[PDB]
């Protein structure tokens, strides 16, 4: 869907910005600093689910640019493992949200965050 | 979810960028320049549905900035009519996609596009 590599870069950066907001806005809730409304969180995690599937198709070959490290492309398999594993942590977060299980939500939220950082430390430029 | 108005601006711009890509990538399909795969289009319009609900909550009072015209805030009701009407055009597009009805998809796509432009001509800076 991208006319030039720059369009893929802009798309993925925008998608990642939106995940970050839908993930990070729950921090006060998981810390207990803001109240826990199970329905609110269920709905927000559904949005996050949708968004978390979107970036990867915008790292399609030849789309070097942005702050993407080149290693995304020279080992397609390891990067794919990374994103698929991240998405499966999102599945655990969805399960916790759908169950209205706060304890499970806290644990899943931490594991998701660790997954974000694991990818950045291998694949995003400093 | 925004610490400063700039964060709302960045969110909405990113959300709008993603809609634009999920909307515009269907142009070749509705023109017949690319093939019509009903399942592909159904799935893409579901993504567009999700995305098309997101920008509006990031124009929450005091978030002047970006290329948003000030009139978004001085008449909350007219802007709301605009976004809600846009979202209902998205509903028609979803119905057409879910039905696998190409003719309906073409018509709905044009009406969605007109709705985007109607909002821009009142509420986005040139
Ligand atoms: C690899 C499998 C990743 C996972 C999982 C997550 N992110 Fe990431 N992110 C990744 C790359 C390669 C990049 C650079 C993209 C580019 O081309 O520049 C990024 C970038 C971001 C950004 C900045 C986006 C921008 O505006 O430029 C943010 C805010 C971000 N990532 C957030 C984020 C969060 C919160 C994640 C887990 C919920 C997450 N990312 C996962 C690679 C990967
Ligand atoms: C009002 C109800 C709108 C409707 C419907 C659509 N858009 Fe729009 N758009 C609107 C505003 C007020 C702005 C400015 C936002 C800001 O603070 O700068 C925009 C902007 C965009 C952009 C640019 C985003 C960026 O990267 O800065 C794009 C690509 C865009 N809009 C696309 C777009 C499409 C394709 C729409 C219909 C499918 C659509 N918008 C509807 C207001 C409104």
């Amino acid at each position: 869907q991208f006319a030039k590599p720059e369009d893929a870069v802009k798309y993925r950066q925008s998608a990642l910005t939106l995940m970050a907001s839908h993930f990070g806005r729950m921090t006060p809730v998981v810390k207990g600093q803001a109240p826990y409304d199970a329905a609110q969180i269920k709905a927000n995690v559904e949005v996050l689910k949708t968004l978390s599937a979107l970036p990867w198709a915008a790292f399609g070959p030849g789309t070097e640019g942005g702050d993407a490290r080149p290693e995304i492309w020279s080992d397609a398999a390891s990067f794919k493992q990374k994103q698929q594993a991240f998405q499966d942590n999102i599945v655990k977060l969805s399960a916790a949200a759908d169950a209205g299980d706060l304890d499970k939500l806290r644990a899943a939220f931490g594991d998701v965050g660790a997954s974000c950082k694991a990818c950045h430390d291998a694949y995003a430029k400093k």
